[PDB]
């Protein structure tokens, strides 16, 4: 009863909020001594109809929110707006590799259980189908590397991060958007495969394209695809072509090493913002293509079902359209361009604002902000975890930012029960 908690705290604008806070900390400093703060916490959370400006204030007992209260009541914050009304989950994005970092999963299988049981789920599965502990790689001093490793070892990380919001935070997602690998995790958030036969998915696909490393490289240039391909059309390129459509301003590139290479350094020379990525394989392209017949026949066991979760495609040419995860879907999500900003943008069409990629590391909230402009929207992209970040109270964080942001989600997951007390109410303005 005396471990830190999360007090939230709502209006209609800063000013009033920090009235709210200041009307609040002195009717907590009056009854602090009748006041459980555990009933406090659950009547803020589930006995207030949270307001469009939002925080919330940690503390492990009523001093130390009156603290948190007049801090907060005597600052000049501009605290944001939620973009979400309640009414829509959060859009789970998953990223593809790159975003694999040292002990990326030591604080979170520490800090979280819901990751730990998702971890020791996948564990023998990565065993058996690649060689080597899920768990040693996650948790060593080296970042992971090797194709064959990174991909379970990210998708792991992806699933496990999915799995703590649902069971523990309870927040159920509203649509999910896989990018690349991604898509593995996509799949079993949205229902569309089982854990086990997405773990076999990325585990097989994997351990093929080691046999195809090395071949190709990619690049990534601030210019819409529609213009890439003009200009690869136009200098008569046939061994690169557009392997990425990350945003209505963003393209990636792919295909032999040098013409990569020398098509970023000309788009630099032209002060278009254009970087190499580092990469075995050059993905999305004719470089895959000699190993996608005995992906099919690996994955001709794979057993997919119908989605229960909107699920955007950015492999299919329809985002909307709902995938058959098949052997023949993940040879296709291998081979065909990321349509990543169609899926997206048809995301963002039907109602949803806010992003949030379950990933080790943010690699497409700039994507996102950039659809969203685009469509002349206030969206939220949302990073689940970062490189190096400090998670001493796991994905509260994460779940006080969805908060923040307007995301519907199971206040009763975080606040199981309690009193409803006499509080302030603040007026309707």
């Amino acid at each position: 009863h005396s471990s830190p908690r999360l007090f939230m705290l709502s209006s209609t604008s800063s000013d009033a909020l920090r009235q709210t806070a200041r009307q609040l900390a002195t009717w907590v400093e009056e009854h602090q001594d009748c006041v459980a703060a555990s009933d406090l916490a659950y009547t803020l959370a589930r006995g207030r109809a949270h307001r469009p400006v939002r925080t919330a204030v940690v503390a492990a007992n009523l001093p130390e929110l009156v603290e948190g209260l007049r801090e907060v009541a005597d600052g000049d914050a501009l605290y944001d707006a939620a973009v979400g009304h309640g009414d829509r989950g959060p859009v789970w994005v998953f990223s593809g590799q790159g975003s694999q970092w040292a002990a990326m999963g030591t604080q979170l299988l520490a800090s979280e259980p819901v990751f730990a049981a998702t971890i020791a789920k996948l564990e023998p599965v990565i065993a058996a189908e690649s060689g080597f502990s899920v768990t040693e790689a996650i948790t060593a001093q080296q970042t992971v590397t090797g194709i064959d490793k990174v991909q379970p070892a990210v998708f792991a990380v992806q699933v496990a991060l999915a799995a703590t919001m649902e069971q523990t935070y309870g927040v159920r997602p509203g649509a999910v958007v896989g990018h690349s690998m991604g898509e593995s995790a996509a799949a079993v958030v949205a229902g569309a495969l089982s854990l086990e036969d997405a773990a076999r998915v990325i585990c097989r696909r994997s351990k093929l394209m080691t046999r195809i490393a090395g071949a190709g490289a990619m690049g990534s240039v601030e210019l819409p695809a529609k213009q890439v391909n003009s200009e690869l059309m136009a200098r008569g390129i046939d061994d690169v072509v557009v392997s990425v459509v990350a945003s209505p301003q963003s393209t990636v590139i792919g295909g032999t090493s040098d013409t990569v290479r020398d098509l970023i350094a000309r788009w630099e020379q032209r002060d278009v913002m254009a970087r190499e990525v580092a990469v075995d394989v050059a993905f999305h392209s004719p470089q895959v293509d000699p190993i996608l017949d005995d992906l099919a026949a690996a994955l001709a066991d794979i057993a997919p079902m119908t989605p229960k979760v909107p699920y955007y495609s950015a492999t299919l040419f329809d985002p909307r359209e709902q995938p058959v995860c098949d052997g023949a879907y993940w040879v296709d999500n291998l081979r065909n361009t990321v349509q990543f900003a169609a899926a997206v943008q048809a995301a963002m069409e039907d109602g949803y604002r806010v992003f949030a990629e379950l990933s080790p590391h943010p690699l497409l909230t700039h994507a996102v902000e950039q659809t969203g402009r685009s469509l002349d929207m206030s969206v939220a992209a949302l990073a689940g975890m970062r490189r190096e970040q400090p998670l001493p109270h796991g994905l509260r964080g994460l779940l006080t930012e969805l908060h923040r942001a307007g995301a519907a989600l199971d206040y009763s997951a975080l606040y199981p029960a309690g009193r409803l007390v006499d509080a302030p109410l603040p007026a309707w303005g």
